[PDB]
């Protein structure tokens, strides 16, 4: 409960509990079900766009959530949440398939763990992508698709699902017309199991 | 006295909880935040991006860290890896902060902790009017990333806006003002506090 | 067992087992033979091509597999596979001889270990290479050759065996792929008496949007 | 003594002793007198200068020495010195106030520790600075001043004191050095009551004809 | 020879090496300096600037030395193993006229031989301040790289040129440049800073742009 959120000893104790129970390297599967991972992108900026090379430089708030019930505690008279370094926690091994640079994480690498076992990690990230830039200077604009999925965990182990101008910079050379998100389950010739992904389509165009 | 310093550092490391907000008994950690500009380096009026260097003055209190200094040092420098530090982020930065200075804080015997790095960073802010007399006005917002208003409060602190500013920049500081906000986002039920730092500057004619 | 894949305690236990057994700095040689390392590149993208300096910037999916049977376990009623951080495992010390930048690994550094002892690591990597770019703007295209082999382990310790398509190749690349061929070599250099194996990957590619009459 | 410098077990024993005594995070203050740190810069190169932005990219040899007598040992029959990773040692928290990039350390991060307790750390560094570039094409040259001081230790705790000019300077630089002068400041800022010492290095340089 | 692929033997040799290795102590033997051999074979010349006298090169840095305390009996065990360099002492070498950090392109493993010889041979990309003048002339330019121990003087570490193979044996046929020749020489030099001499190896290569 909220009147206890600032009891420091309580938070320290919860962090200790979390660190004893957490298995940073094991998927927190429950009920012989895949871990349900939620993923949405809220765009913060569009910095560089190249219509010749089909490359973009974007900043986005990647909202990522899932649950590990082994981490839950009774919060009747203790903090409902604490911030935890992600190195103490399991995080889904998500990758953006068409990213062409490493993600540059702009924000402190702390997640929130909620007393019901929900884990929230929502970093702001700048990253470069290979996507369809054609039309960026037209009224229809461009539609750049970013596919994000678990790299090493197939659909039996991890499912992914969705969790834009509210946080989009008014100062960008560009403007968002629409962001849509859909989910796919796809199998490659490499592997017999399917890998789920969230595909985020960013329709945008140069201002004016 | 070195041994006295070694002992204070030991005490600090015994008591310090680097991953726990130091809020006690019941009040959100009061964090003081102030920017003193050092330099303005790259200004792109087309892409609306700036590249700046600022002294980020950050102070707060952890009274569990306090000690009686009647016959021992008043302060020691401590590596920030040994201390809790607020998880501040500049929302409109478009690059990671480049910390130019040694990552050491001062801990004072009354529990005050001061961290004040010099930081070069790239921002997305209004650069329109930089070449005019009124100047541009670049707004930088800084607040706690994962801690809302019940856990951390963020506040302004104040001399001359150009005291530490480089005479060799192509730019000059007309005015710096800092304002506090508390904003709830559609994502979450709690408010997060921030300092909006308004830097009014123009090219030197 | 496929049903038992999501038994969490089971996964945790296999991981513990693997870490007890794994020797991350020791080649997993079995029956007095070299570790057979399989290597295959699937190109994902060609980003920058400089016809003058003969350089390319490519993203490729480097599929590496090998066997360490000491890692095997009975999966009759347990997960068939688990993901393991590469820092917990031996990984072949592969190097691209003509690369001119460090490999930029774009994906999480986890391998899959299979209950029969097969270990799979398949990172996506962006890297720059010194290669023949000549002809990239013609029908026949350019052919850029990339060599990958073990850096410190010779043929008695590690063997590399290699195993179009544009299945994973971006349709948004300025370039398109005509053919990919992969040859195995065992070469002896004057520095050293023992040979080193490599796979030589021949990427035949050309610009889309070439001048056409 | 020098005749025992290469006794390996002796060196390993000295290293062990140093690591037992060393407090990497505690200033080695003696008799409560501020640790005296010498700082000298010998310029290696000037790589790129920008008259419009007043920025300079330089490479310099940053000669830093101080003492920690707790590290001393009797070298009558053992090595007079050994090299030690700086991570095992206290190093002064020096910062260059007008640097606009992180210092790029070109050399192995080892210090020398002498048996009298002297510690020497002299890295080669490439760094960008904001400084007066004007006059670079004249004969009077330009004068770019670099200030270096302890970041968190004021004058009661650390004092800095400046320790030919082109001896290590690259003959292949587009530029040449007319003069280097090194002076000591002790400055109080509005932020804080205590003074912070610095060494101000004035580099007078110009483009070659 | 027959015993190289005995994995338990290899693990035991690694254990032995790690037990006796002193990664931070020079492996001096019988009160004499560690003899470090260093040689560069060039892989590539990437970017050249005649105005600024800067050069971007890839080279194979062949570095060898001896640590006899690591030696073992290889009669019925492997003759060599690979070892992460973090487990071993490696000479603190620096390129004096390097103007950027060395970008190591290869895995950071050395070989240790049963007779105690250690071989580390990274492929490195690095940028240098050197004489670029004459690069597009038939005579070419001559860029000189000096490499020596940074903190160990001549009583502790000697550096020696190695050994010939063709100068272009590993050089990219696709570079815009071609190597005319490479020479190496040892120097031993005293600086105003220090009483002792520091040894270095000076690599001079005359290279030119293809025409
Ligand atoms: C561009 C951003 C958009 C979101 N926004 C936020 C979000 C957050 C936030 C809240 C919760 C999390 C959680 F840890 F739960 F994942 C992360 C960030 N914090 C702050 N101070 N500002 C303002 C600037
Ligand atoms: C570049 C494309 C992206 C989609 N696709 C894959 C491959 C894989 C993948 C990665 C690694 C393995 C491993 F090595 F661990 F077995 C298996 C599948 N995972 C996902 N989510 N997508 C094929 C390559
Ligand atoms: C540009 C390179 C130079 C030689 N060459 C080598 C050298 C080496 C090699 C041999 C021995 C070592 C040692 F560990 F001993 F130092 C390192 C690399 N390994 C491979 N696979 N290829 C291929 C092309
Ligand atoms: C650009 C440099 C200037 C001095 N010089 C040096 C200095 C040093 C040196 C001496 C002592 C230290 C010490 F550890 F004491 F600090 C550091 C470097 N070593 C070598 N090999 N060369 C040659 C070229
Ligand atoms: C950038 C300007 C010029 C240098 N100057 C300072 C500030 C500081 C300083 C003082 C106190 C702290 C503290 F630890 F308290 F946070 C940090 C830096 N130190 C030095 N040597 N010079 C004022 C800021
Ligand atoms: C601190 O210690 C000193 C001497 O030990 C004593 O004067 C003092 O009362 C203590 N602190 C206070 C004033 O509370
Ligand atoms: C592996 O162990 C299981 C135990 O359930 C048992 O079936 C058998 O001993 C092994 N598997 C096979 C081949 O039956
Ligand atoms: C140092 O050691 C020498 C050699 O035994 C000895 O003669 C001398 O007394 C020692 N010096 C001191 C004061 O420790
Ligand atoms: C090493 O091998 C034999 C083992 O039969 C051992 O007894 C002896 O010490 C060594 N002999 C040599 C030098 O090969």
């Amino acid at each position: 409960d909220y009147k206890d959120d600032d009891d420091k000893l309580d938070r320290a104790d919860i962090l200790y509990n979390i660190r004893q129970t957490s298995r940073p390297d094991v998927i927190p599967t429950q009920r012989d079900r895949p871990v349900a991972v939620s993923v949405s992108l809220k765009f913060i900026n569009i910095l560089e766009v190249n219509e010749i090379t089909n490359e973009v430089d974007v900043v986005f708030w990647q909202q990522t959530t899932w649950s590990d019930r082994t981490l839950a505690w009774n919060s009747s008279h203790s903090p409902d949440q604490v911030s935890v370094p992600i190195s103490s926690l399991w995080v889904p091994d998500l990758a953006a398939y068409n990213a062409i640079s490493k993600p540059e994480v702009l924000t402190p690498q702390l997640a929130r763990v909620v007393s019901d076992g929900e884990v929230l990690y929502m970093p702001s990230i700048r990253q470069r992508f290979s996507c369809d830039v054609s039309g960026v200077d037209t009224e229809s604009g461009a539609t750049c698709r970013i596919k994000i999925g678990s790299w090493t965990h197939h659909s039996r182990e991890i499912s992914v699902d969705p969790t834009d101008s509210e946080y989009f910079s008014q100062y960008s050379r560009f403007e968002i017309l629409d962001v849509t998100q859909k989910k796919n389950s796809v199998t490659y010739s490499c592997c017999p199991e399917a890998y789920e992904d969230v595909e985020v389509s960013l329709n945008f165009r140069k201002k004016g």
